[PDB]
């Protein structure tokens, strides 16, 4: 069901992979560890084209791993692969365009976008949990859950992205991959489990509550997961950290979200809630 592109087609529709940012008149919209994301225009449709940039064989394995997961993983809250380019030296993945970009950039109001309302933040968290539930229900571990990997369409529907590190689902690995500021302690040690996705989602819930990135070079505490200490050690309250760029943050619902995040962020994996419980708790917050 995926359209095979020749590489030259993608070169043509991405202004020959103009690496300049969109604002500078280029085609680059963002980047990750595994490739650079470009805006493309194919058959009157705006698309996202990720050109993959780790040993070369491993890059191909991740390329195909995204294809295999995407082939079986279709959901409202998962980004949709449209096609690929495997011919040529470079590897390309073509996705449905997401007009409102990443949750990370929207939380930071990048490029002048308005602050997200608390009501929309709750819907986004629910949508993201629905996507993770689909992955876990179909026996997949994302392994890179983070706000940069939660994309938003024109209606701000949340869509989980980047299944290159995804795995089927005790099991350990020589390769520790992920985003350290979001990873569970067991994941930092090479353990591979769906419970590590829950911990990373807890950091995301914290980013949503506070509007702060998971790590900020010029910030103390520099890691957001550390603020869970100040709350439990009574050094600070969740009030002190609630994003001030909001006018509709009911205290009860916000404290409800911190509770879900706190449970997700227990260092012991087996004490973490499962995704269905996380779904249930998040639904109960808006009820
Ligand atoms: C987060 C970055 C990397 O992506 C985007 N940023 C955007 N910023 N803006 C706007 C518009 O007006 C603004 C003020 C600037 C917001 C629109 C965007 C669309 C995207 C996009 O469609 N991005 C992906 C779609 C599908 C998949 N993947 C995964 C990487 C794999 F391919 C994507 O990254």
């Amino acid at each position: 069901r995926f359209h095979s592109f020749s590489f030259y087609e993608l070169k043509n529709v991405t202004n020959n992979f103009d690496e300049r940012p969109i604002s500078v008149g280029g085609n680059k919209m963002g980047e990750g560890g595994f490739g650079v994301v470009y805006k493309g225009y194919v058959n009157n449709t705006t698309v996202a084209v990720k050109k993959l940039a780790i040993t070369t064989e491993e890059l191909k394995q991740q390329f195909d791993q995204e294809i295999k997961v995407m082939a079986k993983c279709q959901h409202e809250n998962l980004v949709e692969l449209l096609g690929f380019s495997s011919d040529g030296d470079d590897l390309c993945l073509v996705y449905v365009y997401m007009p409102n970009g990443s949750l990370l950039d929207r939380l930071s109001c990048l490029d002048g976008t308005p602050p997200l309302s608390w009501h929309m933040r709750c819907k986004i968290a629910q949508g993201a949990a629905n996507g993770i539930n689909f992955l876990h229900e179909n026996h997949h571990i994302h392994r890179d859950i983070k706000s940069a990997n939660i994309l938003l369409d024109e209606a701000f529907t949340a869509k989980i992205s980047d299944f290159g590190l995804a795995r089927a689902s005790t099991v350990m690995t020589s390769r520790i991959v992920g985003t350290t500021a979001y990873m569970a302690p067991e994941a930092l040690r090479g353990e591979i489990t769906p419970k590590s996705d829950i911990y990373s989602f807890g950091v995301v819930l914290l980013e949503i509550i506070t509007g702060l990135p998971a790590v900020d070079e010029h910030r103390e505490p520099q890691l957001l997961l550390d603020i869970k200490e100040e709350i439990e050690d009574e050094e600070k309250t969740i009030e002190d950290y609630i994003d001030k760029k909001m006018n509709d943050a009911d205290s009860t619902s916000v404290e409800a979200m911190y509770s879900v995040a706190s449970q997700c962020l227990h260092e012991k994996k087996n004490k973490r809630p499962d995704i269905k419980k996380v779904q249930q708790l998040l639904q109960e917050m808006t009820a």
